[PDB]
């Protein structure tokens, strides 16, 4: 009704206008309307569980502002139908909780893969499996696979059929230095139809022999975002007296939350702090870090001879979600059906808040995270390494070039969730954590005199936090630096969103931080004034990194020869473009070619689905909180 709720409706209409091309023919959202883009997905009409989580979120807010919950319902409907592997996709049998997987090391460079399986390395026990099967009556893992080839652009199809849309694929498998430019896109369902003699398996894992198999990878941050969104849909619908419409969808989030607990465990269920790959495996919750790790994953042979499940030893603050955790732990509508689900989430909420505090720099920005597997090989931490419940501090968990915490974006995404949690609960630790972070945000955001703005784009880090012992020390030797600035609109909106929930919280619990409200309102106003276009909002960005289309060598072992579904030959020396020759059909290909041949950085105005969502949600958030 107000200026800001109307802003949401306008952009919402742009997003849902079928001619704008945010969705495919099945109503699956793409990563972006534009196809020529490479950053985490390597093609614009792939999609992520991230995009799906933002879709649920957008429609939850639509439900608040309209009272119409059909959009939220179909969002979840599409999510379950396509993004969660069906019973046919994950026919899991012969799982052994006492031996959940077999160990393989992680290695610093892609040329060190395939990683050899090490059959003598002890793995711990999985204490979730039996409870979950007993609770749900099924072996189906209720979590989103992270990456989808929406319109079968790569050509793997569904379950190796080579035709079907909504195709499950994966890329990242070769360690901390395998950038988006250096992957080999491969099917989640492996039947040896493509790639080499053993499909794509022996690029990644070295074994004595290879079996046809399926495997999926969950991105815990996305599943938690979907739960977070559903929490708000739950309270908003309850307020309108419409809880019952969306009741079985609140249950979807509860079940997803029940399975998301796999993200809380060490990769191979090794005890926290073990620092020895040959050490005995954990006997249960001694291998739980209780944080939202980089992934969980699960696989199984096509015949059903065996199956496996892994968590992840690596944790990034950018993944955490105290709002989702609180909801699953405490809200009786949201509590998982398993005996221990809610209790585990209560543990996670506490551990997550401690993690944020432990990582808070001298300035206020949040440092990267921690690992329970040094170098991904359970090695001994160097002397003087700062630790958190036996886990070693890492400035850049999981990825090193470029570092996973050199991206400012995680600051906004993750602290938005803390801000929501604080707004809801008044948690003193969350409040103190936010106050210092907001103080830092105020000192780094540029509100220019001419009406423009700039937010941090790249960050750099030095030092370490103090080792964690339950109390924040100030971490005087942990430092952030802003390396450069940009106008990332999705992140700008997320930052505004975070500042708004914090501001509303301080009004509710302490001294109203008007400045935080005003910084957020300005960001949203200036953005609205400057960046509206035909399909939503976009700001120009140069992508000098796109020379890697042409220049980036993809590592392939000597003598290993395979083929992509379109016929592209995979061998030593191939470039990014050589295994993706269909990119040459892209409407923007001449533009990229012209820029590259001329030694110029190509420029784009992107409409990323999540970015448009963050913008719509942030504006509506002002209306909901300060309207
Ligand atoms: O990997 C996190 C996040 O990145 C998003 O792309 C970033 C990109 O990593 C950064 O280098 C560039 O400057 O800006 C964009 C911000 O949108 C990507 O859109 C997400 O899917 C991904 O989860």
């Amino acid at each position: 009704l107000g200026e800001y709720g109307q802003r949401f409706m306008w952009l919402w209409n742009k997003i849902h206008d079928p001619a704008n091309g945010y969705f495919n023919q099945d109503g699956i959202p793409y990563h972006s309307v534009e196809t020529l883009i490479c950053e985490a997905p390597d093609y614009g009409h792939l999609t992520t569980s991230e995009a799906f989580s933002y879709y649920v979120w957008l429609e939850a807010v639509y439900g608040k502002l309209t009272g119409d919950w059909s959009k939220f319902k179909t969002a979840w409907d599409t999510l379950e139908k396509y993004m969660i592997p069906s019973a046919e996709d994950q026919p899991m049998r012969s799982y052994d909780p006492n031996k959940p997987a077999t160990y393989a090391g992680e290695w610093e460079t892609p040329d060190k893969y395939p990683s050899p399986l090490e059959f003598n390395v002890p793995v711990g026990k999985d204490p979730l499996h039996n409870e979950l099967v007993s609770t749900y009556g099924s072996t189906l893992m209720y979590g989103m696979h992270w990456l989808m080839d929406v319109d079968n652009w790569y050509g793997y199809g569904k379950r190796g059929d080579g035709v079907s849309r909504a195709s499950f694929i994966n890329t990242f498998q070769r360690g901390p230095e395998e950038s988006v430019w250096e992957t080999v896109p491969h099917p989640s369902w492996e039947e040896f139809k493509w790639g080499g003699p053993n499909g794509f398996l022996d690029l990644f894992i070295k074994d004595q022999n290879y079996s046809k198999q399926w495997r999926y990878t969950d991105a815990p941050d996305a599943d938690a975002r979907a739960i977070q969104a559903t929490y708000w849909a739950k309270v908003w619908a309850k307020e309108q007296g419409k809880f019952n419409e969306i009741s079985s969808y609140v249950a979807k989030a509860a079940k997803m939350g029940d399975y998301l607990r796999y993200a809380m465990f060490d990769k191979y269920f090794k005890p926290l702090g073990c620092q020895d790959k040959n050490a005995a495996g954990g006997t249960g919750y001694d291998s739980a870090h209780y944080l939202l790790s980089w992934y969980y994953a699960w696989g199984g042979a096509l015949d059903g001879a065996w199956s496996w499940k892994i968590g992840s030893s690596h944790v990034h603050f950018g993944y955490q979600n105290p709002m989702a955790a609180w909801a699953l732990a405490n809200d009786s509508d949201m509590k998982p059906k398993s005996p221990n689900g809610a209790s585990d989430w209560a543990k996670s909420l506490k551990r997550q808040i401690e993690f944020y505090r432990w990582l808070q720099s001298a300035e206020g920005a949040i440092a990267g995270g921690a690992t329970n597997s040094w170098n991904g090989r359970y090695e001994k931490y160097p002397a003087g390494t700062a630790t958190f419940y036996g886990m070693a501090y890492e400035p850049n968990p999981v990825y090193h070039d470029p570092g996973s915490n050199t991206w400012f974006g995680f600051q906004a995404w993750s602290m938005q969730r803390v801000a929501e949690y604080y707004y809801v609960t008044g948690d003193k630790d969350a409040g103190a954590l936010l106050e210092k972070w907001v103080s830092w945000v105020k000192s780094v955001v540029k509100l220019n005199s001419d009406g423009t703005f700039a937010i941090p784009s790249t960050l750099d880090w030095s030092g370490q936090p103090d080792t964690w012992n339950g109390a924040y020390t100030g971490n005087s030797n942990l430092h952030v630096k802003v390396v450069d600035y940009g106008t990332d609109l999705g992140i700008t909106a997320s930052l505004a969103n975070a500042l708004l929930y914090y501001s509303a919280g301080t009004k509710k619990y302490g001294v109203f931080d008007e400045g935080a409200k005003n910084l957020a309102k300005e960001l949203l106003d200036r953005m609205w004034k400057l960046y509206r276009d035909e399909k939503g909002l976009s700001a120009p960005e140069k992508r000098a990194d796109y020379k890697r289309f042409f220049e980036q060598e993809v590592y392939i072992p000597a003598g290993w020869i395979g083929k992509m579904p379109n016929g592209d030959v995979i061998k030593s020396g191939v470039k990014f473009i050589d295994i993706r020759s269909k990119y040459k059909q892209d409407p923007d290909w001449p533009k990229l070619e012209a820029a590259y041949k001329s030694g110029q950085a190509p420029e784009f105005r992107y409409h990323r689905f999540w970015a448009q969502c963050d913008i719509a949600i942030a504006n509506a958030t002002y209306e909901i909180l300060f309207g």
